[PDB]
């Protein structure tokens, strides 16, 4: 065997599929989002506008977030210095968990290094807590969820994206005594569409299944307090477990689940992914807590209203140019190119000629043949760079 | 069908084995480590001394670490705002990766949210890159590694802890054409013992296997530049992949792997655990980079020398009291109680009566019947506090 040969092959394979990814090295200018310095491969520096980021509401530069982080650094230092069990549980962490519990109106919450870890650990550990559990998973569920669901051996059923009738057909065919869980997303990251929360809850209630919703692309942005789509539709009480991130609209890092005291205490107690890893830096927890707290206020609601507005304006302007934009009514604005190489070519031109950064999105992030640009207008994308983006797209489709 | 009934069952089972864990709520006093405020369950506040933390060298309060973190917050904000692919690759990450590569003298490095993620993602993704891979794993490998090894279906072979002859017997039995990888640790977290790097590398070279070493409890602390035990024994060139953390001796958060550019580029390109998660906050990256850079200098060497010294003094003083301490020559100082309930009882008393915090360690962190206290003397545990601790133990 030559390990080096096999590596080469593995990499070659990416180039052959047109899906080898080049990262763009940037430094966002705090206080001037969405401006960033792009560190070009030739050693030069160029001002660009970030159009694809997930700091959806500009919270990453918010003074109340940054103040709380500076404070915590000075009070307790750089990290926790331990796992939750061995000296890594601090007030910042439980203050954060209580903030999150409140958000989702749940008894408890549990913080992980990332929402990825939260899904992976929780979904796999649930198989252990509920012997013979059957997990029903939306075909476009995020990788973190897929990974959690398959991690431990056990029955899984994949239902066609947003297809509640297929869901019913699958669930009704299975052993009615077996514990069941349905896992889906409120907002799907790449299509920008909504999961049918009500219909799924109705099915879960009819068949005695647990509901597990990933609201990673909704928290901070939907509902009167930024608790997500289930809050918007008045459905939070119908959801057994929430999964969210602190890294996107909340502007910081980390993730969580929110659920009853029982569910949390059990996950907390049996999930290797939670037990065996250093807890989040207290500064990270301080920032995220401040972010959530802020987004619950009417001042946070202004940021949401502004976001929605800018998304509507961007979609209008792009349709007005005759462009391949799919509109499912969310803040995500995908423009489908359908080819991994041509997507990178359009992205490359936007970056270098117009200072427009929108990463080309390919497999495995989206299905092959659906490679796309994915715009994320935020409160800080004013009615003038929208103007700057559109003009560049127009100049470019010549 | 009845979900809560299952939950109460799973929880009870923890109380029944005595292994139900109560967390201790603390706030470390920056600039005064190892002092911390303990937030007692009754609402009171009490000054305590942290004796079980993993901020092994006090880097979590180091001014160069904190300065780099404050700077980054002001320059770029709270988080990256994206995955490495979608806007979260920054200069801070790239400089941090170069710093690590340099530490292990490797072509490349890759940063993950944690060393846990790095092990899990890497070990499981290697099965995909090397079809039919057989992984040989030390029986006391960390959970993160076990989890990475089992995640994807595929052949695994568990060798008796530190038993190189069992390793040989296993590997010689297997198909000689199959790709092989041996996964072990340089310093084992709970026993505080060293893995036999040279003997494992010899076996790996004889049978054409990859070597994967987890140096999580060694980086920053061993070798003339803090690169770990392999650096200390002059063996880094013989290790295919390094796994390390930025959250322990380095004082911050996150983890990584270090290997050749092709090895890194393939892991990066294939591992869902790397692709689908937000990149580390630039401030975290800045701090860790400053921490690694600092620990490579002669000034860092002073912190290591001091740590080793304090560990030796603690071990001496504990044996001089007749105590169940196992000494494998590392900075970790475990005192074996052997029972989960009595271990918590001793720990409780040390906290409440003496202001000594040392979490009681039980299953699944260590095998049942080997429950213990695990002391971690650092540069900041001056001869005064060591003297304080031993006196406290004695009277108990
Ligand atoms: C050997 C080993 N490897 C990896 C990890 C994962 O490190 P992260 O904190 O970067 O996720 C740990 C943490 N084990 C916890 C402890 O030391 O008690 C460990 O002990
Ligand atoms: C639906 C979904 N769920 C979970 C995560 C994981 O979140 P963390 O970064 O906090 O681990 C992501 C990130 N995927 C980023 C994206 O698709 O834009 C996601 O898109």
């Amino acid at each position: 065997m030559d390990y080096n040969l096999a590596l080469d092959k593995a990499i070659q394979k990416l180039h052959d599929e047109g899906r080898y990814r080049t990262f763009i090295d940037i430094e966002r200018e705090k206080g001037a989002f969405p401006k960033a310095q792009w560190n070009r491969p030739d050693g030069g520096k160029q001002d660009i506008t970030v159009w694809c980021g997930n700091d959806y509401l500009g919270m990453g530069q918010h003074p109340v977030v940054l103040a709380a982080m500076h404070e915590a650094l000075e009070a307790v230092g750089a990290g926790s210095g331990g796992t939750r069990n061995i000296s890594g549980t601090t007030a910042y962490h439980r203050r954060l968990e209580a903030e999150i519990a409140g958000l989702h109106q749940k008894e408890a919450a549990l913080v992980f290094s990332s929402a990825y870890n939260a899904n992976d650990a929780t979904l796999s550990t649930l198989r252990v807590l509920f012997p013979g559990l059957i997990i029903y998973s939306d075909s476009l569920n995020h990788a973190s969820m897929i990974e959690g669901i398959k991690r431990n051996a056990g029955p899984k059923r994949i239902f066609r994206h947003n297809d509640v009738a297929h869901l019913r057909e699958l669930i009704a065919a299975d052993d009615p005594a077996a514990p069941k869980l349905i896992a889906f997303e409120s907002v799907y990251s790449m299509d920008g569409d909504f999961g049918p929360i009500k219909e799924i809850c109705d099915i879960a209630e009819e068949f005695g299944a647990l509901t597990y919703i990933d609201e990673v692309h909704a928290v901070g942005m939907y509902g009167p307090r930024g608790a997500g789509v289930a809050e918007r539709d008045g459905l939070m009480h119908r959801i057994d477990i929430f999964n969210g991130t602190l890294a996107k609209a909340y502007g910081v890092f980390g993730g969580y689940i929110a659920a009853s005291a029982r569910m949390v205490d059990a996950v907390r107690s049996y999930a290797p992914g939670f037990i065996f890893s250093t807890s989040l830096p207290p500064a990270i927890a301080a920032g995220a807590q401040a972010s959530i707290a802020f987004l619950k206020t009417a001042e946070g609601q202004k940021l949401r209203d502004a976001q929605q507005m800018h998304a509507k304006v961007l979609k209008m302007r792009l349709k007005a140019l005759g462009m391949p934009i799919i509109d499912h009514g969310s803040h995500i604005v995908p423009v489908v190119i359908g080819d991994p190489v041509h997507t990178k070519a359009v992205s490359d031109m936007l970056l270098s000629d117009y200072g427009v950064y929108v990463q080309p999105i390919n497999f495995p992030t989206v299905p092959r043949g659906t490679e796309r640009l994915r715009f994320t207008p935020s409160p800080v994308h004013d009615l003038k760079q929208i103007d700057g983006l559109v003009h560049a797209m127009d100049l470019l489709w010549a």
